[PDB]
């Protein structure tokens, strides 16, 4: 019961910046993690339920995860892109409940293109 929504990437130059956004809906409660992952499908940035930030050793310093609670979305800020950053860039949440039960949402992915 989580609906993920994509947005925002595109071309930038060598150096320059993007935000991708995630927006969550549903059941919001039962989300321990969402992140964006690239392609293996490796992960890029990771965000907790309780805020805690991870990021692939790639990306550290030049990428920021973020969170608007408000408005569930979880914000990609990509900055100092490499041209190996291209990619179609994912988003992931992943539930865990009280029974047991565990579920991973996948939103459709979003094209990063770093070049000239």
């Amino acid at each position: 019961q989580v609906q993920l929504q994509e947005s925002g990437g595109g071309l930038v130059q060598p150096g320059g910046s993007l935000r991708l956004s995630c927006a969550a809906s549903g059941s919001i409660s039962s989300i321990t993690t969402m992140g964006w992952y690239r392609q293996g499908r490796e992960l890029v940035a990771l965000i907790n339920s309780v805020g805690d930030t991870t990021y692939a050793g790639s990306v550290k310093g030049r990428f920021t995860i973020s969170r608007d609670n408000a408005k569930n979305t979880v914000y990609l800020e990509m900055s100092s892109l490499k041209p190996e950053d291209t990619a179609v860039y994912y988003c992931n949440a992943f539930m865990s409940t009280n029974s047991g039960r565990t579920g991973s949402f996948w939103g459709q992915g979003t094209q990063v293109t770093v070049s000239s």
